[PDB]
């Protein structure tokens, strides 16, 4: 899989974008991967924000499915229309597919100006498609009129300083990870969602029950940058995390994200433990990462940002959980692997940590219905 090794580029705070050709003769573009929707959407009009976009009567292989889409989304939103067209992967494997493209016409806070980046590629599946889950994803294309292996794994390398990484389609690269891979199940495929058992600041623990980690889900998503919590878990958090950065002071605001810190004293913040549901009855196992994970530079205001946020529509464990491991997509057998990122940034005294097995009792009671 030597081939697909860093394929992934992007700036720190704009995302990771992979490079894909769409129709005959191909138009290549950079698309984000996001592991957080399920429909392929590219720019396909000349929005001002954008390096190009995707001209569908330049193609021969175009086919319209005379069929619109509207997306909104908190903000702003994206309509398109929809057709297929030929998909490639430059630096992946060497197949050519046949999958619908979301050809948008128009949108608010979707593009971002002075991004490199002209569409998304939504890697969940088919049930949180637009307008329906009758739009079949990319990968699912993919697979089915390929031999490509039903998963796909992220190393997301974080630092405008330029982050990279890769994807790695149809396997895993073992150069990409140290140590053991452990699994957590999706729980159902939708979002790429599962079960948080514990929760743990520097080793201990915030004795919440379960279910409020996962309240409404929780999601592994690459399409965001935080560590998002629900609000309750959020406080906890904070407060822990307040009380073992209590020598050096910061202002009240930094913690709700409306500030940021300037000098690096690694030392003084804590680690931070998710304990995921194992593969096993009774069994967990836990990822830890570092204050490097969740102390985001902020570059053109060393200082730095604090990316643990609420939420409303559940845990999202973002570009800070993501940042710290090799994630495995093993949707054939519907689980998901963390190991120790080969590439996490680390300081010479500590390092993120994939860890187990524990044992953990009513772990099915974590889960929200
Ligand atoms: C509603 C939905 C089905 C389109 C997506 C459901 N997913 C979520 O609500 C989870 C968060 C998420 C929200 C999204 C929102 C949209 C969207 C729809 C209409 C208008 C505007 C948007 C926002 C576009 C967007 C999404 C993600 C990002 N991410 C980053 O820039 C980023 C990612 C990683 C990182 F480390 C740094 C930055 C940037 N722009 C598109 C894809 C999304 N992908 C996501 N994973």
């Amino acid at each position: 899989f030597v081939e697909m090794v860093d394929n992934l580029r992007g700036k720190s705070g704009q995302g990771y974008y992979v490079e894909m050709t769409v129709g005959s003769p191909p138009q290549t573009l950079n698309i984000l991967v996001d592991t957080g929707s399920s429909n392929f959407a590219v720019g396909a009009a000349p929005h001002p924000f954008l390096h190009r976009y995707y001209q569908r009567q330049l193609s021969s292989t175009y086919r319209d499915l005379r069929k619109g889409v509207y997306v909104p989304y908190t903000q702003g939103k994206w309509e398109g229309e929809l057709g297929t067209d030929l998909v490639s992967i430059p630096h992946g494997p060497n197949v050519t597919v046949r999958a619908n493209i979301a050809a948008i016409t128009e949108s608010d806070k979707f593009f971002i100006n002075g991004s490199n980046w002209e569409g998304i590629l939504g890697l969940a599946y088919a049930e949180i498609a637009r307008p329906d889950d009758s739009l079949e994803p990319f990968f699912d294309s993919l697979v089915k009129q390929t031999h490509v292996p039903n998963l796909f794994s992220l190393q997301l390398c974080g630092a405008l300083a330029s982050v990279g990484g890769s994807m790695i389609i149809g396997g895993i690269d073992h150069s990409l990870y140290t140590g053991s891979l452990w699994y957590t199940p999706i729980r159902r495929e939708w979002y790429y969602e599962v079960i948080i058992v514990r929760v743990e600041i520097n080793g201990q623990d915030l004795k919440m029950d379960c279910k409020e980690y996962n309240y409404d889900k929780s999601i592994v998503d690459s399409g965001t940058t935080n560590l998002r919590l629900p609000k309750k878990v959020f406080e906890a958090a904070v407060k822990s995390i307040k009380a073992a950065s209590s020598t050096e002071k910061f202002p009240d605001g930094f913690w709700l994200g409306e500030q940021l810190v300037c000098w690096t004293p690694w030392n003084i913040f804590p680690v931070i433990s998710l304990y995921l549901m194992g593969e096993v009855t009774n069994q967990s196992f836990r990822i830890t990462i570092l204050p490097q994970q969740y102390l985001r530079p902020v570059e053109d205001v060393d200082c730095y940002k604090f990316a643990i946020s609420q939420s409303s529509t559940g845990t999202v464990m973002g570009a800070v959980i993501m940042e710290g491991f090799y994630v495995v997509f093993d949707r054939a057998r519907k689980r998901i692997g963390f190991a120790v990122s080969a590439c996490h940034v680390h300081d010479e005294f500590r390092t993120a940590a994939v860890e187990g097995p524990f044992v953990t009792l009513d772990m099915e009671d974590c889960g929200y219905n």
